[PDB]
C-alpha cells in the first residue's frame, strides 16, 4: 500500500523538500552557545508561517506542543524547545524540521555542533551521516529496503557505536507517515522492493553507547538509556528509474541530490 506519486505530487514534494531544507539553512547562525532551544523553536515556526506560506507538522500532532523538535546530546529524540534550555559549548543537536505546503510533508533533520566541538560528539555525528549518505546510495529500483537497514547497522556497528531500534524512516507524502517502515538495521519483517516514484525518509538514529533507550516523565522526550550521546541525520527521496533524487538536500550536504545507478 505505498503510494507511487505522479510527477506533480513529485515537483509539490520537492517544493515542500526545499522549504524544510531551507529551515535548516535559515536557523544555523542562531544555533550559538547561549541560545535557547526555546527561541530556536520561535524563529523556526514564524519562517516557516510569515516567510514560508507552509505549517508545521509537528505542531499539535499527537498533542506535540511545538513547531520543531530539539534534541540536545543525550536526547535521541522528540527534544521539546524550552526557554530555559540554552546550548553550549560542545553540545551537539537535531533540529528536526517538518513542513506542509500544497498538501505534502518534507521532513528532514541535521545535527549542529555548538561552539567548540568535543571530537567524541564530532566523531558520532559523522559516522551518522555517513550511514544515511551511505543508504541514499543504495536506493534504486529492485533493491530491497532490508538491505539497506542491514548496510545502515554494520556500518554503525563497526564504529563501536549502535544503531536505536524503536524509530525509523517512513513513508510520506499528503501523509506525515505513510507506508512503508524504514528500519536502519537488518529485520527478517522488511520485504520492500523499491519501485520509481516512492517517496519516504531515512533517518538514522546512532548512540555512542548502547542501543537502549527511556522516554522522559513528560511524555515526549526521549534519552539514551545509559546517557551516552545521539546523533539524528534525516532526507526524503524519491526513488527514480536510475537511482534517488534527494528533495531535502542542502547547500552544506556533500552528496549529490541525483544520484544515478545508470551508464
Ligand atoms: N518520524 C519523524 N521524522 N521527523 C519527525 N519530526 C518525526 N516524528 N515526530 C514525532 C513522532 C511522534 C509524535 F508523537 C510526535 C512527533
Ligand atoms: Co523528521
Ligand atoms: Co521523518
Ligand atoms: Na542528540
Amino acid at each position: 500500500a505505498i503510494s507511487i506519486k505522479t510527477p506533480e505530487d513529485i515537483e509539490k514534494m520537492r517544493v515542500a523538500g526545499r522549504l524544510a531544507a531551507e529551515v535548516l539553512e535559515m536557523i544555523e547562525p542562531y544555533v550559538k552557545p547561549g541560545v535557547s532551544t526555546g527561541e530556536l523553536d520561535r524563529i523556526c515556526n514564524d519562517y516557516i508561517v510569515n516567510e514560508q506560506h507552509a505549517v508545521s507538522a509537528c505542531l499539535g500532532y499527537h498533542g506535540y506542543p511545538k513547531s520543531v523538535c530539539i534534541s540536545i546530546n543525550e536526547v535521541v529524540c522528540h527534544g521539546i524547545p524550552d526557554d530555559a534550555k540554552l546550548l553550549k559549548d560542545g553540545d551537539i543537536v537535531n533540529i528536526d524540521v517538518t513542513v506542509i505546503k500544497d498538501g505534502f510533508h518534507g521532513d528532514t533533520s541535521k545535527m549542529f555542533i555548538v561552539g567548540k566541538p568535543t571530537i567524541m560528539g564530532e566523531r558520532l555525528c559523522r559516522i551518522t551521516q555517513e550511514s544515511l549518505y551511505l543508504a541514499l546510495r543504495m536506493v534504486k529500483p529492485g533493491i530491497n529496503l532490508r538491505e539497506i537497514g542491514a548496510a545502515i547497522q554494520k556500518f554503525v556497528e563497526a564504529e563501536g557505536f549502535s544503531v536505536v531500534r524503536e524509530y525509523c524512516g517512513h513513508g510520506i507524502g499528503r501523509g506525515f507517515h505513510e507506508e512503508p517502515q524504514v528500519l536502519h538495521y537488518d529485520s527478517r519483517e522488511t520485504n520492500v522492493v523499491l519501485k520509481p516514484g516512492m517517496t519516504f525518509t531515512i533517518e538514522p538514529m546512532v548512540n555512542a553507547g548502547k542501543k537502549e533507550i527511556r522516554t522522559m516523565k513528560d511524555g515526549w522526550t526521549v534519552k539514551t538509556k545509559d546517557r551516552s550521546l545521539s546523533a539524528q541525520y534525516e532526507h526524503t527521496i524519491v526513488v527514480t528509474d536510475n537511482g534517488c533524487e534527494i528533495l531535502t538536500l542542502r547547500k552544506d550536504d556533500t552528496i549529490p541530490a541525483i544520484i544515478s545507478h545508470d551508464e
